[PDB]
């Protein structure tokens, strides 16, 4: 049915994880995405994935808007596409995380969406659960998206210049999954890495991230 997301992809009989094309309402061009059909019933559209540091996340607003990298590996879907998808119905957000010592954790939000570009792709979440901290490492109560060329944070400083990448930063706040990818034992003592404070703390840089969405009604 209207392949609007990986949930539709899954309902239509494709039960196997991989690259698919989805047709997002009101977007001009189709979009290739990774679909995770494994976690917890499947139907997850991946909006961010990191695992090796091959792809650099130190980009500007335009690139954070339109997306970068490739769905076969590491990528950012793009805010314009995250908006367009999450406009077409109510979606939940799940975030899969792994440290360098083999531990996996996840955070999950019952409700997720972002505003439009004029709203600086502001973030709204509700209903945090999971094994990657009792509190949410993403701020629930509203933060614009910021990049090195768009200072929209709640700080008198510039969080994108200090922590790297593009994220919904507060006083930078308790996360940045789009920070610098550090490898091996370098995961220790890094302040501008790939961080999720309530899981491994402000100094740990994570081994892999996947952020993915699917409809509430799935």
């Amino acid at each position: 049915g209207s392949f609007r997301d990986c949930a539709d992809v899954y309902q239509a009989g494709f039960n196997k994880s991989g690259i698919y094309t989805i047709y997002i309402n009101n977007m001009p061009e189709p979009k290739k995405v990774f679909c995770n059909m494994d976690v917890n019933g499947g139907g997850w559209t991946v909006i961010q994935h990191r695992e090796d540091g091959s792809l650099d996340f130190q980009r500007g607003w335009k690139e954070y808007k339109m997306g970068f990298g490739n769905p076969s590996g590491e990528y950012w879907l793009g805010n314009e596409f995250i908006f367009a998808i999450t406009s077409q119905r109510q979606y939940m957000l799940r975030i899969e995380l792994m440290d360098w010592e083999g531990n996996r954790a996840y955070s999950q939000y019952d409700r997720f969406h972002i505003g439009n570009e004029k709203q600086n792709y502001r973030l709204y979440l509700k209903g945090h659960t999971g094994t990657a901290g009792k509190q949410s490492s993403l701020i629930l109560h509203g933060a614009d998206f910021s990049t090195k060329d768009a200072d929209n944070d709640n700080c008198m400083c510039k969080c994108a210049l200090m922590l790297t990448g593009g994220w919904w930063f507060d006083d930078c706040g308790p996360s940045n999954l789009n920070g610098m990818f550090y490898t091996a034992g370098q995961n220790h003592g890094k302040l501008n890495g790939i961080k999720w404070h309530y899981f491994k703390g402000p100094s740990y840089s994570l081994r892999s991230t996947t952020m993915m969405i699917r409809p509430l009604d799935f």
